[PDB]
């Protein structure tokens, strides 16, 4: 499923990710506008064998199970295909699992690169929330 970018601010404050350690639910959206373009079935394979999954694209080496890599945790315990479902509750409790990690959003390199400093909040503007 594509969201609409209100649909998912939406979705995600529902989800309790508005303020979650900090961030305000514009960086949310900002995050996952850049790394999957609101597509819950993006998908992409990594040099080093790994598979991002989501709207959050989240990475198989650590936090989800794919079966195809070697060596790699499932810290989120799932399977990386419920990543990919319309219903983002699983991909929001992951995230949720990654920002506490240490580095917070910065584990997200489009958030790094393309909404950090940036006015995050014009990605919530317009939104009846």
């Amino acid at each position: 499923k594509v969201f609409g970018r209100c649909e998912l601010a939406a979705a995600m404050k529902r989800h309790g990710l508005d303020n979650y350690r900090g961030y305000s639910l514009g960086n949310w959206v900002c995050a996952a506008k850049f790394e999957s373009n609101f597509n819950t079935q993006a998908t992409n394979r990594n040099t080093d064998g790994s598979t991002d999954y989501g709207i959050l694209q989240i990475n198989s080496r650590w936090w989800c199970n794919d079966g195809r890599t070697p060596g790699s945790r499932n810290l989120c315990n799932i399977p990386c295909s419920a990543l990919l479902s319309s219903d983002i509750t699983a991909s929001v409790n992951c995230a949720k699992k990654i920002v506490s990690d240490g580095n917070g959003m910065n584990a997200w390199v489009a958030w790094r690169n393309r909404c950090k400093g940036t006015d995050v909040q014009a990605w919530i503007r317009g939104c009846r929330l």
